[PDB]
């Protein structure tokens, strides 16, 4: 369990960013690691087999906006990125979850197209294949996995921001709606902790949110927990050692550098560190420290 860092890849501040930086909760330090090959915001991160994957996003630059179909892999042992097979379609504002060593890429946008499509990557074969699409088109969708079921939460369908959510049952290759959230949220941070799917922050169509709610997969209810100190949309999120970490985002005024940590035992958030610069739209995951 020792030696794991919170990695943050990419993001947005004025333009899309190539940064890869890693935070060590055990000593408060940050390390700057190898830049992404292509800057990207609105991507997702995940880890399989100790390797960090950066999935989708968009490169916003002075010279254009390019939605990404890319999958790239970072090996902490070498501090190098390597390209993997690309997805079937570009997916900005994507959601990603891992089931049994396979990466699921969910939703996202390609220009004015809002995807319902979903595809699954097999690292051993370096191949993607499409699976059943969601029941709803969703960009800015939060995704998490609990008990080998994949959840897609909230987002924006091209016309409305969503409080709806749905679950994918892999053995049936089928999606079903679950109870909707109490709050409409696009660009929330979605993760799993214990028996619940958390949705933190986001944008409800009027304001960036500090509220946080959790879906108990047994009781099928959404319950609010303590709110974050800061309102934030387009935040990064992960779980490490039984606590939720939220990173950056936009509060309606500033691109935040603050990282807050949720302790479920006390139902409290605390500010634990700051990123080296404020940014939104990062991908985040946890794996072993580099070199
Ligand atoms: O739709 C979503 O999911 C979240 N949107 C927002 O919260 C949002 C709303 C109005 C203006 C802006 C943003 C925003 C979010 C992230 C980076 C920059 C901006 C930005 O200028």
């Amino acid at each position: 369990k020792v030696g794991r860092l919170i990695y943050t890849a990419g993001g947005y501040f004025r333009q899309s960013l190539s940064y890869l930086e890693a935070y060590n909760p055990s000593n408060g330090s940050w390390l700057r690691l190898a830049d992404l090959q292509v800057p990207r915001s609105g991507l997702a991160g995940c880890v399989v087999g100790g390797l960090l994957y950066a999935v989708g996003g968009r490169n916003n630059s002075p010279d254009g906006n390019t939605d990404s179909s890319a999958l790239d892999c970072y090996n902490p042992m070498t501090n190098q990125w390597s390209p993997c097979a690309s997805m079937s379609v570009p997916r900005n504002r994507i959601g990603v979850g891992v089931i049994d060593g396979h990466i699921y890429a969910v939703g996202g946008s390609h220009g004015c197209i809002h995807h319902s499509s979903v595809e699954r990557y097999e690292p051993e074969r370096d191949e993607w294949h499409l699976v059943a699409p969601m029941l709803t088109r969703r960009i800015g969708v939060g995704v998490a996995v609990l008990n080998r079921l994949l959840y897609a939460v909230g987002g924006f369908d091209g016309t409305n921001r969503l409080n709806s959510a749905e679950c994918y049952y892999p053995e049936r290759n089928e999606w079903r709606m679950i109870t909707p959230m109490n709050t409409i949220r696009s660009g929330a941070g979605v993760c799993v902790l214990h028996n619940c799917i958390y949705a933190a922050g986001g944008y409800d169509g009027q304001d960036q949110l500090n509220s946080v709610e959790r879906y108990d997969v047994e009781t099928e209810t959404w319950t609010f927990v303590a709110p974050m100190r800061h309102h934030r949309s387009a935040l990064g999120i992960t779980v490490h050692q039984g606590k939720i970490y939220v990173l950056g985002g936009y509060d309606g005024h500033t691109f935040l550098d603050s990282v807050e940590c949720y302790d479920p035992d006390s139902d409290t958030w605390s500010e634990v560190t700051r990123m080296t610069s404020g940014r939104s739209g990062v991908g985040v995951a946890v794996t072993m420290e580099p070199c």
